[PDB]
């Protein structure tokens, strides 16, 4: 099949779920993915304790990051550095599908270049489906996205 | 740039020579072409005079191809020992473009499995554009192409 790229985005919930609901069903089915968390998250990872030990390869951003508008320097380095893995699983012709997990905030804080990421998205093997998460994702990386979802919160506990 | 496929069909004169205006296009924009002529000409090579030289490969099919009824199976183990090659090519992540030159009759003939083309089209390297050349293109490939030209003769000498 040629792999697509599926963006969840939206303000209500759902979008990690639907992208790792995504990697289980293809786990499931034999196929080899790949994961990147852009967001390190306080709490222990359900999803990689689930999939991790099935062979799914999980980078996640190291803890060290800020947000804080002095540190740009040096969160821009983390955010490339993980950024590194991903485009390595954006080149590797085994891999079924690449979860690039609250991808949208690094594009929209500027942590990470959106030209860089329409290249590797461009540049992937044929049949390698990407799914990208997050709040308000750039224009420019839906207009490239075969599937759209917007989690439209009607209602949030 | 996201590689698209192209296809010129029709019964119109031109779609051999815009494959290859493409590819000397390309070449001649510094990017990386390979070329694979499903049928074999009895005439000297134009094209592969002027492009071979600047390392585009070339892959003709063999000299032997007959077309006979009789001799289907030796003419498919020819076909299919050329299309190896396309397979590879068709793999490659440095090669900008590929043209399947007058592919569409090893489909139409049953010399090339249609599953195998459009798997190997399908899973190609994302950046890859690949031309598509014959008449009578099958219908199925005609669907996966990004663009379709198809040459009308509205007169021919
Ligand atoms: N509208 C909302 N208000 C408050 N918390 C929310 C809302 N939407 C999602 N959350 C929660 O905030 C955290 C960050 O989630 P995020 O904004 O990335 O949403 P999400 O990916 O759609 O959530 P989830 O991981 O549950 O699918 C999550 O734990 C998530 O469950
Ligand atoms: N309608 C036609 N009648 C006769 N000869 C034709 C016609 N169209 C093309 N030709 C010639 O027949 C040979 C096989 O060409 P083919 O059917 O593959 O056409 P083509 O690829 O469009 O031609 P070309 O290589 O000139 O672009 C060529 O030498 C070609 O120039
Ligand atoms: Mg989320
Ligand atoms: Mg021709």
């Amino acid at each position: 099949e040629r792999g697509i790229i599926i963006v969840f985005t939206g303000n209500g919930k759902g979008k990690t779920t639907a992208a790792f609901g995504t990697a289980a069903r293809a786990v499931g089915h034999g196929k080899n993915v790949g994961v990147v968390q852009f967001i390190k998250g306080t709490w222990p990872n359900g999803e990689r304790n689930l999939l991790e030990p099935h062979g799914v390869e999980f980078q996640v951003m190291a803890t060290g990051f800020t947000w804080e508008t002095q540190n740009r320097e040096a969160d821009t380095a983390a955010c490339m550095a993980v950024w590194q893995h991903g485009k390595r699983m954006l080149a590797d012709p085994l891999l079924d599908m690449v979860v690039l997990d609250e991808l949208t905030y690094m594009v929209a804080y500027d942590y990470l270049p959106l030209e860089e990421v329409i290249s590797a998205l461009n540049a992937r093997p044929g049949h390698q489906t990407v799914i990208i998460t997050g709040r308000g994702c750039h224009r420019d990386i839906l207009d490239l996205a075969d599937t759209v979802s917007e989690l439209r919160p009607v209602k949030h506990a």
